């Protein structure tokens, strides 16, 4: 678990989100596994405006932060699960290194700010939804 909170925004795993996000929807995208929702209290969390391929993200099935070197954002073949049938997944970014199913909503971080949030796993790899295209967030 974990989501994003920045100005009066929350931004969690799509196939994460509770009944509070749907009824209170601002945009979700499914082949993103993104959704946003809105906040009565204000955010503080700073989202990167970059191209870093380095970061550091937060594996809860370890209570460790890793860092991380990630491919730029992409259209990334994800595996059938309960929550999707076999699709590509747009604006994916993978790194090497450690992530099981609760490990979705760690923030993954660089110099700059909140890059995105772990949406894959499994193999020795983890996957990352990427969110610093959305400049809306910030305003
Ligand atoms: C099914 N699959 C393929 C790669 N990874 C997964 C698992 C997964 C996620 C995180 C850690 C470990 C495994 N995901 C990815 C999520 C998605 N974005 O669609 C849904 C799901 O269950
Ligand atoms: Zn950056």
């Amino acid at each position: 678990s974990g989501a994003i909170y920045v100005g009066n925004y929350r931004v969690v795993n799509r196939h994460l989100a509770t009944h509070n996000d749907w009824a209170n929807l601002v945009w979700e995208d499914s082949s993103r596994d993104l959704l946003v929702s809105s906040t009565t209290a204000q955010g503080c969390d700073t989202i990167a405006r970059c191209d870093c391929q380095t970061g550091v993200y937060y594996c809860s099935s370890r209570r460790k932060h890793y860092p991380v070197s990630f491919s730029k954002p992409s259209l990334i073949f994800v595996e059938a699960s309960e929550y999707y049938p076999a699709r590509y997944q747009s604006h994916l970014m993978l790194a090497v290194g450690h992530s099981e199913p609760g490990d979705c909503g760690g923030i993954l971080r660089c110099q700059h700010g909140v890059v995105g949030i772990v949406s894959t796993g499994g193999n020795g790899l983890v996957g990352f939804a990427d969110v610093r295209d959305l400049l809306w967030l910030d305003e």
